[PDB]
């Protein structure tokens, strides 16, 4: 495989447990608290993963933290969808080996509709027969799919880096598409899939935001990093100061 592909497959984070006590009844407080703890843990891996991405360190240090704090949601949801597809054939949401959501939990989580959309996204991997290489390249591009309206500290470098990752995706598609009427069609399908992630991410952004505000009333715990990011970064997205980068209108 090319060097780019070797790197993506090599830095891909391993299994991460949520530390949820399945010995406890499925309550809203317990379920969401574990989801937050999982988010905190995953965030650590995302940071290491990102800094290990080709050219990422070329971005200004401040922009490195910015893009991560804005796209972590989309990145995790996309990865979760892939796990769910690969582990339980998208039958359930495989957040973590110790935190698998079934119908009952989807309802109990008080975000059934959102879970439904994530399951659909999960199924898309199967319907479109997404390859492991395509998944990796798409997930990397998600790290560069949401920035502030006023641009980053160094938009030049970000725009160049994003472009290079979009090109890498093309090669992965053109490195097997022997059919002349499937190559271009494939890029269309993948870009559409990538876009369908943002709408889902925004719904979770609004949901987690509201949950944090009334977290003390519903007995839901938010880790240090999660609480800080959801109250400082997320609001910028919900207020329209930070918007996702769509391929299609
Ligand atoms: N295509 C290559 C890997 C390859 C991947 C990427 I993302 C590239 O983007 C940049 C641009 C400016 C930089 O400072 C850095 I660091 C990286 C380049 I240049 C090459 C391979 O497969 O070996
Ligand atoms: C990103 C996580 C945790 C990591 C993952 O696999 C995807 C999943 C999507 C729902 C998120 C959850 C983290 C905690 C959140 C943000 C809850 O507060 C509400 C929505 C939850």
């Amino acid at each position: 495989q090319p060097i780019f592909l070797n790197v993506l497959e090599a830095i891909e984070p391993g299994v991460v447990c949520a530390g949820h006590d399945n010995n406890q009844p499925d309550s809203f407080a317990a379920l969401l608290s574990s989801l937050n703890e999982l988010g905190e843990r995953q965030l650590v891996h995302v940071v290491k993963w990102a800094k290990a991405l080709p050219g990422f360190r070329n971005l200004h240090v401040d922009d490195q933290m910015a893009v991560i704090q804005y796209s972590w949601m989309g990145l995790m949801v996309f990865a979760m969808g892939w796990r769910s597809f690969t582990n339980v054939n998208s039958r359930m949401l495989y957040f973590a080996p110790d935190l698998v959501f079934n119908e009952y939990r989807m309802h109990k989580s008080r975000m059934y509709s959102q879970c439904v959309r994530m399951r659909h996204l999960s199924q898309e991997f199967g319907w479109l027969q997404i390859t492991p290489q395509e998944f990796l390249c798409m997930k990397a591009l998600l790290l560069f799919s949401i920035i502030p309206v006023d641009g980053l500290k160094n938009q030049k470098f970000f725009d160049e880096l994003r472009m290079n990752y979009i090109k890498e995706l093309d090669r992965i598609i053109a490195c097997k598409r022997k059919n002349p009427t499937s190559c271009s069609r494939r890029f269309y399908q993948l870009t559409k899939l990538l876009d369908s992630v943002q709408p889902i991410a925004r719904e979770l952004h609004q949901f987690t935001f509201d949950l944090l505000i009334k977290s003390h009333m519903v007995s839901v715990d938010f880790p240090e990093m999660m609480a800080e990011i959801i109250s400082v970064q997320v609001p910028k997205i919900l207020s329209g100061k930070v918007k996702p980068i769509y391929f299609h209108t």
